[PDB]
């Protein structure tokens, strides 16, 4: 009971009302409604038309150009809740382009579960600004309704109660009143349930029920499950032996059963093959799982399991890797393949990631015109073609015009078979008839094979299907150049040999296969080892080298020719570049951090490197020339964007071009070992120093290594060294001749570039005297004339390239008067 | 005189001080000076050179790496001035990484004509700040000067005079100190003379003397010439019969024809065939000239004119346009040519461009492994190969290897001949036998060929050279789909046919070569006209369509097959989309702008749109319900960024969509032609409008297009139209009863919502009253009770639709008391 109907799938009405009236009966519809396209619709086709029992959807509803309906107030009178299970475009009502629609008229439905809201395109319908879309559905901010005729203000919503006051339902916010209709308002039941709803006196329902009761408090008298419904009697989790179906109703297994065996067979069109799982009836299995046709449990498949992907009508043609990956991680294919790779990037990869997993193929394979392809390495795991389903001609592979095929598979590795049918090879150039015989001795297909099957004529005629071996005879190498030799090969017929080709190509790893290269030609020798000799190499690295000859196509028997092994060569190393970014800091009276670079160009391993730190004594003026007299200076010594960066940038590689081609060949010094800084200790303070910088690669052969860079660093001084030690002693000789002997700073920063004596009277002024370095030595010290007789003191201060000093204590002395 | 020594070119020294005294005896460098990479070069070593003589030089000067250089003082003691002809990366002087450098010592020279200095990476070079470069460089915005001793405050930079007084040189702009080195200090002239210079006692030179002169107001003095030099005396312009050379010197005929005569042949690295024009020995003839042996004039050539470009040892190797780029122009090469071109984008037209103008080829033509080429319709003026250069083996033509290529001209139109030697054809998949006779034939070569020259077995296999006619006998087309069918062709075994071959694509102009395509495959009869049907076709679009057939290479006499002739056709048309963006904007009473864009899918030639505009009656519950009443409403009638925009694009999308397959079949109305806006008169005033809207392209025969799109407006209303009208007449009946009879605003702004009646007994209050359209309707107007007996004055105000109207004239009125 519950409900008067049985469920409808959902449908898509369009271009005819007839096929609307199919909801006769149905109440529940577990599918969605869209209703699109109706022109020649009128609006007296709508006034009696009404579907009563309407009362619960799944999905969505959907509205668009629908013209002559008025308002859904008829159409869907009881619409209570949408449960939102799949939405369109993350959305769960879709009402656009509704011309002719005033008003809403959904004045029973109070519950959206999922998705917003999006109206757009009214330019007709009112009563938007009067719906309180909080109350109706959770989450509100995902709503879109614009371009509508409440967007300006001309709608006149007017809804029952004005006229006697506005009652028959409230308001709320500024405080807004709230109505569907001019003739039904929203209702809101009281706060104190959340989600049960509650009837006209006011009383809430079960916790079971959603959006409407009849009686309160009773879970059999619900309208709508607010978890599943079950029998006409909400529940909240379906007990055994039912299963949860569709997210909101309960079923035993004969119906899931039924559903299943419905879809195996006869259900074409894009049906569920459900099975139990997890107490719920799943659409499939998921990941990681697999159907037993016995009980249908995704029991958990031990490694690879089984997932067959029939295809529709047995043909599907994979063009780009887009249409492969709808093929990702099927096993086996109930059907036909065919391929026609035209083009495309960094192929053989993801189509093999996508299709390598391929198992089986029950019909035929057919490559055909398949011009990007190079191999068929991409089928990883295939291993038999069933073939019941044969082409024209009974054909089970099929390839054609592919120009850049070169091999199938490695056939010392794989295996295959094919059961029905046969082969069939036409324009494939590069493809020889080595593994055409391989296929016809492998397959099993020998017996099957007839004239004209396979084209002796257009397959193995450009392809490089050498069977021989070269040897390489003398190899030597060198930092840049290295020189190749190999045995002399000769055809039976000399007169068809013209020449050999020589590829090499920059080799990181070893996984190399020949399969982006650059080729030399050489001329045959003069019937003396032929040989070729390389000269535009980069040094210290790791070379792929493989000689290939060419021999002209005689009527006659093939002279397949011969090609060497891929090999390894690894050029010499030289020295490397110089270290870029020489830093130097100074934290310390002697400790000075140097921060670098390992050079661009290493050309080897760089083993060690080699710092060359040198004391350099003061400039040579600051001894013998003044820097008091009047005139002097103190020393303290502490697209045009695009444009200019490419002319600098170019500028620079221009130098480190010239600095590339050089053509190489008693200091405190220290060997760092993997180590990108370096500290200095035991320096002397405030003192020049330049550093020599050096990168070296090779130790104890004979070394030789890279050329050096420079920097240099001042060590921070000591604010103590400069200060004035000794007793200012005084003596005059005859008449105020004050001779100043007191000892000189002998542990200066540097040096000491002047003195500075002041001497003041008692109660009145001091006047200061600078002292030069000429001066001071001459005298011994300082000579003091010209001074009144009386008691004075000296303050006596010492200049350094540091800065000024401290003055000393002031000795007051007195002179005789 | 006034040079001891000769010219000598610019030379680079490098690695050996040995080539450096090549200057012993010239004075002027017109070229370039550049010592760079002197490692093992020592102080002592530069102690004892010098070179006095020189003077001026025309480009640059260039310094990096060259250890034990100390100071220039010595090395350029008369440098005047750089020309700078030919600037280093823009820069007419660089200093770059000169370790062991301590000052410039360039004391002498005052003028750079054009570029600026690039002093940098110098930890121990001083002197820098000390530089007046605004007197040295018109131009100084251009300097770079970091990474110096003198970017951080280290160098004690002095300069003689701080001893006497700082004399011996001024000071200039802060007032700062300019002085070259510890010795000698910078010289400026008095700003009286621009750059003519002056003596020791001031006098200024002669206007054409630069830098410095030996006898003021004397152009037989100077040092260097402004302008040019002639045998000791500067001159603006040399005079005939001399010719301004290197834009600094004049030379006679005579020197400039023996430097032609040894750059012909016995100059080979870079020398410039100089030839005399517009009196100047400009090292080529320009644009739009050509050089005549028999006075090297540049005379201006008529049409294309040759300009032979000899290549380096007779070989050149394209392997990318840009190889191309520099044989852009040339029409005649002198050697043989190499083409490897193995990849690119977009070819055989900037190839074209480049390379198109070739007439000639001296040696001879190789197409070796050239992948990317489709055919030799690039050389578009090849004519002629002389081929007095041949390989071994006595070949001219040498084609290996190459995978697309279809064709090399086509010979109802070219012309070719080659002289000597033999063609070569060998693993050319696409190129049937065909053009191959045409090449024995054409070019004369039909008797040099010989027993495997010309592969016959790696050339016409794979090749597509059908030599038949196919004739389409059946065509129709539709607005979606198109039939086709042709003749039934039969080879003469019937076993040997496979099928047919379609091939079709957009073809908007006519331009179609066959030279992108989509391929459909097509069975054979069962021996009934064959023929296809299309079903995802473009309506309104013209298609390039012919038929290939494909049959299977039999040992015996080749089956070319039949292709058939590239034709146009042309898909019908259907109803259009709807249009986009439909704006409608009121700008008067009866004027309403219309404004749209074509739609997105014309499916033909609009040829007329259709626009229908309907009076819609205002809302019928304006008119029975007060608004006046308590309680009312004024009728005021008027990553995730990217994800969510992929989002609604794809819901439109997919609304386009739906209206795409539709599947098509008494208002005043008007039909716009060719234009996008419309206007409406004639209507009535504040009244809602509905406007529909469609496109159109067929009018006559059955007329049939798309569907409507909606749009509304409103027009702007007249402050006119509401005001009230006519006396307002007042009557009691029996106690202060007041009727107010008065006409009403029977032509209002939609409608009278509401009367206001506001009275005022004399010096007191006024008290406002409403009236409804009912309660006015019922009583003809408006009653009064409950008012004192008096004089009063009556104010009315209509409103309506668009807002309050103005209030009337008081017209005061007494009641009897």
């Amino acid at each position: 009971h519950l409900y008067p109907g049985e469920v409808c799938p959902g449908m898509d009405i369009r271009n005819n009302l007839t096929r609307l009236h199919e909801l006769e009966n149905c109440s529940v519809i577990e599918g969605h409604l869209q209703i699109l396209l109706m022109f020649k619709t009128r609006p007296e086709d709508f006034r009696d038309l009404s579907f009563p029992k309407l009362i619960m959807i799944t999905d969505y509803l959907l509205l668009f150009r629908v013209y002559g309906l008025e308002s859904l107030k008829d159409l869907f009178p009881n619409l209570t809740v949408i449960r939102g299970s799949r939405l369109f475009f993350n959305y769960a009502l879709v009402i656009f382009e509704m011309v002719h629609l005033k008003e809403l008229g959904l004045y029973n439905l109070m519950n959206i579960t999922r998705g917003s809201v999006r109206i757009e395109k009214n330019n007709e319908l009112c009563y938007l600004a009067t719906i309180d879309w909080s109350r109706i559905l959770d989450s509100v901010e995902d709503n879109y309704i614009v371009l509508n005729k409440d967007d300006n203000e001309e709608c006149g919503d007017i809804c029952p109660g004005t006229a006697k006051g506005k009652t028959n339902c409230p308001a709320t916010v500024q405080f807004v009143e709230r109505c569907w209709t001019h003739s039904h308002c929203q209702k809101v039941c009281p706060t104190i349930c959340k989600s049960h709803g509650c009837t006209a006196e006011g009383l809430c329902c079960h916790s079971e029920c959603l959006g409407n009761c009849s009686q309160p408090d009773d879970p059999t008298k619900c309208v709508a499950c607010r978890n599943f419904y079950l029998d006409g009697r909400c529940v909240e989790t379906c007990p055994p032996p039912y299963y949860h179906f569709q997210d909101w109703r309960c079923v035993n297994f004969s119906f899931c059963q039924d559903l299943h065996h419905k879809c195996k067979n006869s259900r074409r069109q894009g049906c569920h093959q459900y099975v139990i799982h997890n107490n719920k009836c799943i659409p499939e299995c998921p990941s990681g799982y697999t159907m037993n046709s016995s009980n249908l449990l995704c029991t958990p498949c031990l490694g690879p399991c089984p997932k067959v992907c029939h295809l529709l009508e047995g043909e599907k043609t994979i063009d780009s890797v887009t249409s492969a990956q709808e093929l990702r991680g099927c096993t086996v294919i109930n059907g036909s393949l065919i391929i026609n790779i035209r083009g495309g990037n960094n192929l053989a990869a993801e189509l093999e990631a996508n299709l390598g997993l391929i198992e089986e193929i029950s019909g035929y394979l057919k490559i055909r015109r398949s011009y990007a392809l190079v191999s068929l390495s991409f089928f990883r795991k295939l291993r038999l073609i069933r073939g019941e389903t044969l082409e024209i001609g009974n054909y089970s592979f099929y390839a054609l015009d592919n120009q850049n095929l070169r091999q199938l598979w490695d056939w010392s590795k794989h295996n295959l078979t094919i059961t029905q049918g046969k082969l069939f090879f036409h324009y494939n150039p590069k493809l020889c008839l080595s593994e055409i015989h391989k296929m016809e001795e492998v397959s099993g297909t020998k017996g099957r094979q007839e004239r004209n099957d396979i084209a002796l004529k257009t397959n193995g005629d450009q392809a490089s299907c050498e069977n021989e071996l070269l040897k390489f005879s003398y190899i030597r190498t060198s930092f840049d150049k290295i020189l190749l030799r190999w045995e002399p090969y000769w055809p039976p017929d000399f007169r068809d040999l013209l020449g050999f080709m020589l590829f090499y190509k920059e080799a990181p790893y070893q996984n190399v296969t020949e399969f982006s290269w650059t080729v030399v030609d050489i001329d045959p020798p003069l019937r003396n080892h032929p040989g070729w000799l390389m000269r535009g190499l980069k040094p210290w690295t790791q070379y792929a080298i493989f000689v290939k000859t060419l021999v002209t196509f005689s009527d006659e028997r093939r002279t397949y020719g011969a090609k060497s092994d891929i090999i390894y060569v690894q050029t010499d190393a030289t020295n490397p570049s110089v270290p870029l970014d020489p830093i130097s800091v100074s934290n310390s009276s002697s400790q000075i951090i140097l921060k670098w670079k390992p050079p661009s160009d290493p050309n080897g391993n760089i083993t060690h490197y080699l710092v060359f730190w040198e004391r350099q004594a003061e400039d040579s003026e600051l001894f013998e020339l003044d820097y008091c007299l009047k005139g002097l200076k103190l020393p303290s010594r502490t697209d045009s964007q695009i444009l200019k960066e490419l002319e600098e940038s170019s500028f620079r590689k221009t130098f480190e071009d010239y600095l590339h081609n050089v053509v190489f060949v008693h200091r405190p010094f220290e060997k760092v070992v993997n180590k990108e800084s370096l500290v200095i200790s035991g320096l002397r303070h405030f003192t020049g120093y330049r550093i020599e910088l050096q990168a070296c690669n090779q130790d104890t052969p004979e070394e030789r290594c890279s050329v050096a860079a420079y920097v240099s660093a001042r060590t921070m001084p000591e604010a103590k060294a400069d200060d004035i030690v000794g007793p200012v002693t005084h003596e005059i000789f005859e008449n105020n001749v004050v001779h100043l002997m007191w000892q000189e700073p002998k542990e200066p920063n540097g040096l000491i570039v002047l003195y500075e004596v002041s001497y003041r009277r008692y109660g009145d002024e001091e006047l200061h005297l600078c002292v030069s370095r000429k001066h001071f030595a001459l005298e011994r010290g300082c000579r003091l004339r010209g001074l009144s007789p009386g008691n004075y003191s000296v303050r006596i201060r010492a200049t350094s390239l540091a800065g000024n000093g401290s003055w000393t204590e002031p000795t007051y002395f007195y002179v005789t008067d």
